[PDB]
DNA sequence: AAACTATGCATGCTCTACTGCTTCTGATCTAGTCGACT
């Protein structure tokens, strides 16, 4: 598809047994960066958000 | 020699405080239902 309504990703680690708490850390880091308008919760393995994309113009 | 007053005792009622036991209430928590999303 060339058009959509959302962008969906899947995060994994080829090595077994390391992504115990990956998502909270990445989400909080992005929030510190200042891009998440909405976090589903503001250990979980799923979340939907509303990113803040800066357009080139 | 008699009357007044200092001293004390015995008892009931009341404020005040303190310690301990029991019960009630505010606060900390899992099941059911509807709804959101993917
Ligand atoms: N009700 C459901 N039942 C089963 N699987 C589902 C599902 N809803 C989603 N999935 C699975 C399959 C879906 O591909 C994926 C999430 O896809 P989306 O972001 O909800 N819709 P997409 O991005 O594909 O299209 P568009 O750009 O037009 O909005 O999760
Ligand atoms: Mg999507």
């Amino acid at each position: 598809k060339l058009q959509g309504h959302d962008v969906d990703f899947l995060i994994t680690h080829p090595k077994e047994g390391q992504e115990a708490g990956l998502l909270p850390r990445v989400m909080c880091r992005l929030q510190d960066q200042g891009l998440i308008l909405y976090h589903q919760h503001q250990a979980f393995e799923r979340s939907f958000c509303i990113f803040r994309l800066p357009q080139p113009p």
